[PDB]
């Protein structure tokens, strides 16, 4: 089975973005991430917990995490369900790439439409950089852009 | 067993807005609305299928349709799932009102998390204009503002 979704970037900057997402079944999340605006360089790039922007991209809370553990990187066994990673932006400003995960599904209990994903300013490292915020956030410094994951066809 | 939701509404104009969601179990949606910057008068105000905002507010596609009726008043029978009927914008531009809707649920086939929420330029005509958008959008003019509807605490 198909299921589909997107989610259009914005922000207090000059970060903009679409994201698309899809999976079919138990099956893995394929997420494809073209974001402009960006300082050249790795970024952290995480689905955060709420659809809320009221306030701004905070709004959207911590990363998104149904297991209840600390952060780490996308190929760590221990990791919130949001930790994407890293995006890199080349030379121009501009992140394309395809990444493939097994805790954002589309579907079920652990679904993450009506969730946010959030690029954010500094390189996330992965939760090995025994800093207090390492087992947080990343120390991935402030949020650039975010959007809503909603339905598409 | 309480279920949150939030809509930022933003556009090509000046129109802003927040919508804020809620429902327990089976129970009915309490929808509760505040839009700045609308021309005083009647307003159409309606969910629409997809939470895709890539092309402004169009991407939303049509009222959101689960039953495949026509469009109609939030009384009605016959009605779209997405039928919420109109938002009045009093002299100053601004419309607050508390609606309670049977069709658009927070979980279930036909949960609206993910969706999106329109307000419209004109009057929604209820389906009783004979026009031929009577039946399809109410000919409720053009797209004001849109958001996606997103998970909250
Ligand atoms: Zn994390
Ligand atoms: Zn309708």
């Amino acid at each position: 089975a198909t299921k589909k979704a997107v989610a259009v970037l914005k922000g207090n900057s000059n970060v903009e973005g679409v994201v698309t997402l899809s999976q079919d079944d138990d099956g893995p999340t394929t997420v494809n991430v073209r974001i402009t605006g960006l300082a050249p360089g790795l970024h952290g790039f995480h689905l955060h917990e709420y659809g809320d922007t009221t306030n701004g991209c905070m709004s959207t809370g911590a990363h998104f995490n149904p297991n209840k553990l600390t952060h780490g990187a996308p190929g760590d066994e221990i990791r919130h369900a949001g930790d994407l990673g890293n995006i890199v932006a080349n030379a121009d400003g501009v992140a394309e790439v395809t990444l493939v995960d097994n805790q954002i599904p589309l579907t079920g209990p652990n679904s993450v439409v009506g969730r946010a994903l959030v690029v954010h300013e500094l390189e996330d490292d992965l939760g090995k950089g025994g800093h207090e915020l390492s087992l947080t956030t990343g120390n991935a410094g402030g949020r650039l852009a975010c959007g809503v994951v909603g339905l598409t066809p």
